[PDB]
């Protein structure tokens, strides 16, 4: 024949899930332990914490 | 007639809900308590708690 079928199917997404390339660690300051503990139970807390 | 109608139609599940046979009651000792209460609160409760 003269004709051919083309790809056009689904297209399934790729979905494939990768490792992260863009990252970082850090140490969370004062600042938002002030506003995400309670200060009873902040005040408790060593400064080596 | 000859043949006879058998019983399969859905067989619906039987959920009817039971009462619980084997259970149990305890007391909580301090390992939990240390590990699921803050420093904060914890230091605060009594030792009859």
């Amino acid at each position: 024949t003269g004709v051919a079928p083309p790809p056009p199917g689904w297209t399934p997404p790729d979905r494939t899930p990768r490792a992260i390339t863009v990252r970082r660690l850090i140490e969370a300051p004062y600042r938002e332990l002030a506003g995400v503990i309670d200060p009873a139970n902040l005040q408790l807390l060593d400064v080596s914490a």
